[PDB]
């Protein structure tokens, strides 16, 4: 096709409308307008850090779309992918049920217009206009063209009466303030993109309609009320498809942590997630082109076969160009092989990576975010141990040591930019008795309130310490003992033979974590420390580095022993006697600075009818999307931030921790239950949260966001 | 207990709450218990338990109140600092709770009067501590130096003597206004007047007006006794002379720090003293007051081991709490700085936060225009700009600095006095300093520095190059030869900048916190202690570039043995870590008025611009520096003794302060940022209206 040669040559967005089995370019100033009676093809091109080009191929089906118009669109998708050499990821998008990736392409929102080719309508920028859009949606904004009549309105939503030179935006009496804010975007969209600027926008609500409005629609009658999932979404299954060349499927894994090696390069599989709205088709590199080219028809037969809604999202992925959300259904997925990985998520492609440099940290929110460090860790701090129902100050000589039968609270003073903040780390030991971890959690909440509700609150449980917590002790390592307690009452005797993994972080800080002394608790990239009655070893891995060694060295200074250095694979035998054998340890290195590519951040909104629902926020992360009446989650991989809007309900405010946990337990990746949670208050966000938002503004909430909008680009 | 302040009146062996809007009214016939609760930055609660005794108080409710305070100190786990307060003689801490002064009312429980048709008369005395005493309704109560209030209920009549002072009339109006707002819930009019303008209402009740009427340098020496049997109490002197050894306080005993010549005695309870003896600390202290024939009003503080107040601790040489370099704060947090937000130093943002400037002694980044002269004979000689930042200890210099902070510029004259300069030359620099000041409008700040105790902001004036301070010799030209082996100490400030001070090359002159440099005939070391960061050793590097020698970097504890011999051995030095950030906690800033016999009076409570009296000379004692604020209408003698007044404040201090402490003279209307930044609520236009003219207008009526 002639358009295939214009396609995917630069990074960007291309949209073609399927027009009697031809691809016809949509005018760029009109991207995001779609005709309900038509089908389209969308190609998104991402630059790949290493200069290569990556392709997301969508087709979009309108509700009034003909069955030949949708078939043409699917044919073009298979054949465009083929022109780009199967390297692309494909998406089938149905109106109103589009995927998060697609929705992120459209910042001003989506508009669904009445008509299509069959009825003789076109995108063509002399405007005699009389449309009406019903605007709905909170994070994803959709304006649906509707009949121009009061019977189309309701007190819940915002409506737009487009009269050409004047655009009338009208807000329901029950329209929420933030919804009103999203609707102003579609209006300026009409003003700036369709009218090239020369048009004026008018805002009103019930009982304030201008005469222009009342002329077109008539006297206003009385209006009814608006009408707006669950958290099953953890389980998934996997099938092997057959006879792409009439379809039969074989179950290949029934629970969810999946064996990567069940993906045999000679076949095609279907990752089923239909109850959360998604199915994937995985194409083996050596599957026969008859089956590779029927992937989408395969997918729809499978959707019919299990009786899922026809709106279900479908993607097809080529072996080796898999997406993070596909890869996360599998145990320990790793690429067989540069900068960046398989897939670079579009919403984070624009982010410049910033390596760690401790001198300029106080200057970069991007460094603070990308490395999880609010400051060098050298500020003032206080450390307590819970004993019954009281905080008991820790012996300051032992700051940096933590016993796993205890629970601690650490109040820490951070400075970044020229700004002060506080963090309250609540560290919950693995054998801390349940009455004490609970008291430690309540004592943490009270301390936060006694200090004005502004300190960040971070729950950590032993073994999954956040990076910033390790950097609090000078250059000394955080030492984490398996059990026992430092309370004056019950000193214990430590174990016979003990083993300490000593890992380091982006900043050079170390933590020494006691693990069971078995050979299989070893990792290639860290230093370790064994202690027998006889001798005291300092083992060091091929991937270990010096600060792992400097760290493991002063651990032995505390354990009152003296080292015997040992390199990997070149071990004395009294050593691997001291573990009850030899087995195989973890050798595969760590993602380090590729963690952001493998697990990009994700922003969700979350709510509690007695059921927990989460709705993901598409696109680049923007402060604008932090609704002050909402509770949001920012899922880094290493940690989950919970951002509490000032005007959220107090039942949701005090559940913040539980919502994060319920989010983590229902994750289809089988997330570590110990993953740290960090609650953060609107107006007091720490650097390691704001760094992720290009365009954070510190006075943003000083003027109300809706009052700004209805003026700043209004008049 | 949350934070806040709670007052109960002791009524027939019972604790009865005082209505909170009447806090500050005390019946002269009653006794009261007062609990001040403060929050400690780490969230913890800190308790100050006072009981207060009116002059007309029975010995029985005065004993009831003492029972209630020891028993309430019980409920709070022996953690509170306790105080006995006697009418007219209350501690500074106590008086800082009552912003509008105290009121001493006639009556008590025995005569049947509570706090709950009015015709009383109050006499108002006092300038920093305003006390209003209820007096008989009659011209016989009046005099011409004080202010009086004739409370007629719906009308309140403030009357000012002709010889009363303008700032006293100011404090009287806070009393009047208080009565209006608190006792009459806003619904009353205050009527001010003087002699001859008495309204008819006043002359109707008082009749026709007849013709009317109109100690320091001791506080330095104290002693310390051991207490047994607090049965019949016996004591034993354990130290007789001011600076006390922390060790003398043993945990099994109780001690009485005796400052009776200055009106206070302390009781210190150890953790391991038996429990009867501790509950008797009030009674112990009283008998000690009897045995020594001290006035019955002598103030009494009882402290628990580990929660001692910073005044107490300053009677000891180098108090060091066993644990705290870590944690927020220390033993005690003085109530008046308990609201102060703590800025850490950040040079980009310094020009915005006067609070940062105060809290670290830095009026600006140290980079403005400067001129430096050296004193030869009786003249200033411009120093070689290429040698700026070097100072010889046989010279004295003057340094005129141009500072900008906020939107505004100001200037500081530093007068550096070398420790070996000749008396005539150092005295001449002081005369010349004050002359450079009079010539620049009288407005610059003048700061006197002695060699070896240089203030933080001065050692920030020289790019990133350190201040180098050689012990002897002279920049004038006759320069002589350096000593064969020389030891240098390199300290850093909170702004990163550093200062290199030559010391005697010995062992006790090492300091774990600092970089050092030692030039022997042979080699050249760069000993870097455990506590020294990277600005300390990048300081010590260009001192090696000026001495034109080359280094052999040595860390602490692990030193080649020719190092220790170019010293003459290895003796014991200081390992202590310095307070740095918690300095403000150990030594909170106090504000004083002085008059030169030399008398000083502390100003209680939160530091308030309002307390800076235009006809006064005031001392603001931060710890690293004494400010003397000079009121634009004080008398010329007071103005010209400002330096020597400060110098006398320092010699007479019980802390045995360092005689080399910097002194900084400051003029009303021209205060530097590192001074205004201690007064939250500072206003530049404050003096653009007479403070009494403002207050008698819109504040009152």
């Amino acid at each position: 096709h002639p358009e295939f040669l214009k396609a995917g040559k630069e990074p960007g967005l291309q949209i073609w409308r399927v027009e009697k089995f031809d691809l016809v370019p949509v005018p760029t100033n009109l991207y995001g307008d779609f005709f309900t009676g038509d089908a389209y093809v969308i190609l998104k091109t991402v630059q790949l850090r290493n200069g290569n080009l990556q392709y997301d191929l969508h087709y979009w089906l309108g509700n009034e779309c003909s069955q030949d118009e949708s078939g043409a669109a699917a044919i073009f998708t298979v054949q465009l992918d083929d022109y780009l050499n199967g390297r692309a990821v494909q998406h089938r998008e149905v109106q109103g049920f589009e995927s998060a990736t697609f929705l992120g392409y459209f910042k001003s929102g989506l508009k669904y217009k009445k008509g299509g080719v069959a009825s003789g309508f076109k995108h063509v920028v002399e405007v005699v206009v009389q449309r009406l859009f019903q605007v709905k949606g909170r994070r994803v904004v959709r304006a649906t063209e509707v009949p121009v009549s009061w019977e189309s309105f309701n007190n819940g939503n915002c409506f737009i009466l487009d009269l050409g030179n004047n655009i009338h935006q009208w807000c329901g009496s029950n329209s929420n303030r933030y919804e009103r804010l999203k609707a102003t975007q579609v209006s300026k969209g009409i003003r700036d993109n369709e009218r090239s600027g020369r048009a004026r926008v008018h805002v009103s609500e019930e009982g304030t309609e201008p005469e222009a409005m009342l002329q077109v629609l008539g006297p206003k009658p009385a209006l009814p009320a608006g009408t707006e999932d669950a958290a099953n979404r953890k389980l998934a299954k996997l099938y092997k498809v057959s006879n792409g060349a009439t379809m039969s499927v074989s179950l290949v894994a029934d629970e969810n942590p999946f064996a990567q090696g069940a993906l045999k390069s000679e076949d095609c599989f279907i990752l089923d997630h239909g109850k959360d709205g998604k199915i994937f088709v995985w194409k083996g590199k050596q599957a026969n082109t008859e089956e590779r080219k029927a992937a989408l028809k395969t997918a729809s037969d499978f959707i019919t076969k299990m009786d899922y809604p026809k709106q279900t999202q479908v993607s097809v992925l080529p072996e080796g160009g898999e997406t993070p959300l596909f890869k996360q259904f599998f145990k320990n997925w790793r690429d067989p092989d540069g900068l960046g990985l398989s897939y670079l998520s579009s919403h984070i492609a624009n982010v410049e990576r910033v390596p760690f440099d401790a001198a300029t940290l106080h200057t970069s929110t991007a460094m603070a975010a990308q490395h999880g460090m609010d400051d060098d860790g050298t500020g003032q701090k206080q450390i307590w141990r819970i004993e019954g129902s009281n905080k008991v100050p820790v012996d300051p000589a032992t700051y940096g040591q933590f016993y796993g039968g205890d629970s601690y609270i650490i109040l820490y003073n951070y400075r970044h930019g020229g700004r002060q903040g506080q963090i309250i780390y609540n560290w919950q030991g693995a054998q801390s008795t349940q009455d004490e971890v609970a008291a430690s959690a309540i004592l943490t909440a009270q301390l936060d309130e006694e200090l004005g509700g502004t300190p960040v609150q971070s729950r950590v449980v032993q073994g999954k310490e956040p990076a910033h917590l390790m950097s609090l002790f000078g250059g000394k390592p955080m030492i984490i003992y398996k059990g026992g307690t430092s309370r004056e009452g019950g000193q214990t005797a430590p174990a016979s033979t003990r083993l300490f993994q000593v890992r380091a972080n982006s900043a050079g800080a170390t933590r020494a974590v006691e693990v069971l002394p078995k050979a299989g608790a070893l990792n290639s990239n860290d230093a370790f420390v064994l202690k027998t009655p006889s001798a005291a070893y300092l083992w060091v891995g091929t991937g270990a580095s010096e600060a792992e060694k400097t760290g493991a060295q002063e651990l032995l200074r505390v354990l009152r022993a003296q080292p015997v250095q040992v390199a990997e694979g070149s071990e004395p035998d009294g050593f691997w006697e001291a573990l009850g054998g030899k087995a195989a340890y973890r050798t595969s290195p760590r993602l380090k600075d590729k963690k952001m590519d493998a697990h990009p951040p994700r922003l969700f909104a979350c709510s509690n009818i007695g059921r927990f629902v989460i709705e993901e926020v598409p696109g680049e992360l923007m402060q604008e999307d932090l609704a002050t009446d909402d509770v949001m989650l920012l899922d880094t991989w290493d940690q989950v931030f919970v951002w509490v809007g000032k005007d959220s309900q107090e039942e949701e405010k005090t559940e913040a921790l539980t919502s994060a946990k319920r989010y983590i337990e229902t994750d289809p990746a089988n997330r570590d239950r110990r993953t740290p949670i960090t609650v953060v208050k609107q107006g007091f966000e720490p650097p390691s949260f704001v760094g992720w938002f290009l365009g954070w503004d510190d006075d943003y909430w000083s003027v109300d966001p809706l009052d700004r909008a209805m003026a700043e680009l209004a008049a």
